[PDB]
């Protein structure tokens, strides 16, 4: 039996996800969910075409650094 | 010199994957080479154009689960 002063939300009941994984929206994709990956992030198909309109860009890295060939 | 305890044994600290990471094709892909990402694989960006032509970026991840409701 404890008190609260007001209803302020406690942890209750927390899990981890297994191999459950999210989209980038933060709802939840399921076995049963059709979903693409963006180069690497994952997008529920529903939010994807609002993504895609967004990025459409998948994962493109380069050497980031760009080495100066040689110079002389 | 022996019997003087100069040596101690420990495990195998560093055998995961550090910053090492691999293209589609099996080379080795580092932060100095350019390499783009289509989907969650890794593919150099020397061949990149290819896989963007065939693939583009996206990884199609429908459910695939789509196992009928039938009793018999």
């Amino acid at each position: 039996m404890v008190e609260n002063p007001m209803v302020i939300n406690n942890w209750h009941d927390k899990l981890t996800e297994t191999d459950v994984q999210i989209d980038f929206y933060g709802d939840e994709v399921t076995p049963v969910d059709d979903y693409v990956i963006d180069g690497g992030e994952i997008i529920l198909r529903e939010n994807l075409e609002r993504y895609l309109r967004e990025q459409l860009g998948f994962e493109f890295k380069n050497a980031q650094l760009e080495h100066h060939h040689h110079h002389h």
